[PDB]
């Protein structure tokens, strides 16, 4: 298997969100990574490209057998990774101290939305309810509007699986000089706030505020923001930069003399009329075109659907094709060990043949 | 110092964005993290509480003292963090080839936007650039409206400092077995697809539309959105799971009887301004109450201003206080070798002291 992690062992407890993510990543990485699902939940070679780079196999861990046959395989693993409420995997007699019994070794992770303890320990919950409470989802969109989810990037994927990785990984450093595993509590409601860190600093030193909208970062600012042209289509300005910013208005044909100080606040409804004015006289393809090869931010805000025809992604080969359509390369890249294009989800395979495998 | 990354030697040279994120969770985990600044740019204690877990050095890279004393430390690192333009460290004599020559076993982390290569990989950027070209930031916002960013969440950490935190913590994996360091190539515009491959393998199955706004987890669904409540607050709303959206309408008082059925999708208006005038009943902290140890999904969205107020938050110490304002405790966390609390930035130290105490 290609990938810095090659022979990493890794077995996964089927669950959503974040958990198979941070699988996934695993396994794209290199490491061999077998999902126990539930056989009532497995009708084929499943369909979720999520589960690329997976061996997967069934098993009622409510059975004698099933319970059995998965000890065996975590006693030859390095990770297990869970994603149920916490007491689930103690019950099913998979929980951490059932598991050091059988391997002292064994990088225990739990991946939770609330934490492993706590008044909200065992809410049902989604990515939008664990960055409600950490003031996360307040912040996010316009400043006359109900807050916008931001997809579910942000507490699952950033805050979450990103997070369970690593700590996944720093547990790993620690137990070469150990020799011993240990528990990795990811929670989403942790990571998501250590995720944005910059702004609990910038509260700290007067640089943001509470209201949505109003911020350097959150769309408030006519040089950090996006801009619909004249045909319907967007832009987006991310100059931040003076230096950038200078280019930008030069680029729009703007007389930096006529306009407002650049982070004049007060003024900045006005200036954002003159760059919306501005960017809807021309076509996306026209400012892409434009501000290529210049440091004014400007770069055109593409559908998934158009992501494919853009030079600078087919030239580094971010997506391979796949399936029905694109899907993207693994990330990081490696200039020693590189990983592999993911091989596709395969079908079940029998836990034992696993078994026989790591013996 | 405390934390599974305690030993670690971390060489970070100043930038923005990822590159001090990234820099800061391992010291957060217990590394020994040095950053290399500019002379130009210090004066006194910094104010920003990003450099936490930190030395910070000073040091003319351009000046042949200020090269040579760089590479000394870089010697006795496991890690080297730079997130300059693709060239830049090469032309400064600090390139992964120079490094490799003394010192086979570091790894060379390469923190950018658009990647070490391409025709974009030159220009400047920030988040918002990255994230408009690969089809991220269209996704993001109402359908009637221009795209929002979602801060700099998904560009800058979850798709940039955690994949690069990521591919050195893989690549430290990796030097266990060869015992070679190697090169890491983090671009946020590969992490952040990364992310997001959820949405690329739903668009594939059909699942997934290009249409901002329309989806199940972009603010389309009258299950999975925010909603205003009597004082002008809000609620989240994520109740996807049939049993969990029951639970949520009993709550509001409506009978599943008169509504739409769930994912009715062409009746998603009517079942929007139904759930709308409901939530509209009360203010945010009766829904609060009512929902408080259910799996309705419903929770109160939290000004950060009001975060250190909620039970959840403060029974976990996801939170410690610093310098009139809290800040994120360190995430993940460890059963054996939990972090401490973060060292707040501590003034300029000598380049010499710092080769002194690590020999
Ligand atoms: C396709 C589109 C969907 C996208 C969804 C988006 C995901 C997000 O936004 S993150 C949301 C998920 N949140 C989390 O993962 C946080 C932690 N997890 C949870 O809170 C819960 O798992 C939750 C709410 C997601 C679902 O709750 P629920 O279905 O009650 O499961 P949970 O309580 O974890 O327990 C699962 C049960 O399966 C059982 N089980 C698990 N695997 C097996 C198996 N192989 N064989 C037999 N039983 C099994 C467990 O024993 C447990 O049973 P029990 O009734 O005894 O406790
Ligand atoms: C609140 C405000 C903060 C904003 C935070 C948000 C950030 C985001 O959203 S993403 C961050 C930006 N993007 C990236 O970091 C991607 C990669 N980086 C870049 O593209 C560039 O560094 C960029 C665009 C940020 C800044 O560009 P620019 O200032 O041209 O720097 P760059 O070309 O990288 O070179 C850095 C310069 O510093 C010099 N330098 C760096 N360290 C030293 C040193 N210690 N001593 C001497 N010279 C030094 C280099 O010599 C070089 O100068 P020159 O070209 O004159 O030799």
């Amino acid at each position: 298997m290609a990938g810095p992690l090659s022979g990493l062992r890794v077995v996964e407890l089927a669950g959503i969100g974040p958990g198979p993510h941070a699988a996934m990543i695993l396994g794209d990485l290199g490491a061999d990574v077998v999902r126990i699902d539930r056989p009532s939940s497995v009708d084929g070679i499943s369909r979720d490209a999520m589960l690329r780079n997976r061996r997967i196999v069934t098993a009622d861990l409510k059975s004698d057998q099933g319970l059995e046959l998965a000890l065996k395989l975590i006693a030859k693993a390095d990770v297990l990774i869970e994603g149920y409420r916490p007491g689930v995997t103690e019950r099913l007699g998979l929980g951490p101290e059932e598991c050091a019994k059988v391997n002292d070794r064994l990088i225990y992770a739990r991946m939770t939305g609330w934490g492993q303890t706590g008044p909200r320990s065992q809410q049902a919950g989604h990515d939008i309810n664990y960055i409600s409470l950490n003031g996360i989802l307040h912040a996010i969109g316009r400043g006359d509007e109900r807050p916008v989810p931001p997809l579910n990037l942000v507490g699952d994927f950033g805050g979450g699986s990103m997070f369970l990785l690593v700590g996944i990984l720093a547990a790993l450093w620690e137990r070469q000089s150990s020799g011993k595993g240990q528990v990795v509590d990811a929670a989403m409601v942790d990571g998501s706030s250590v995720l944005i860190q910059m702004m609990w600093a910038m509260r700290a030193t007067g640089m943001w505020t509470d209201t949505r909208g109003a911020n350097m970062l959150d769309g408030g600012a006519p040089y950090y923001d996006t801009y619909e042209c004249a045909d319907g289509r967007y832009v987006a300005v991310g100059a931040i930069e003076p230096q950038f910013y200078a280019a930008m208005l030069a680029g729009l044909g703007l007389d930096a003399a006529e306009l407002p100080p650049q982070n004049d606040r007060a003024r900045w409804p006005e200036l954002r009329a003159l760059l919306t004015e501005a960017f809807a006289s021309h076509d996306r393809d026209h400012w892409g075109a434009v501000f290529a090869n210049s440091d004014a931010c400007v770069t055109p805000v593409l559908a998934f659907g158009e992501v494919h025809n853009e030079p600078h992604i087919i030239e580094r080969n971010t997506f391979y094709e796949a399936n029905g359509g694109w899907q993207p390369m693994p990330a990081p890249r490696f200039s020693r060990t590189a990983s592999s294009q993911p091989r596709p989800p395969a079908a079940t395979i029998d836990i034992e043949a696993v078994l026989t495998d790591w013996d």
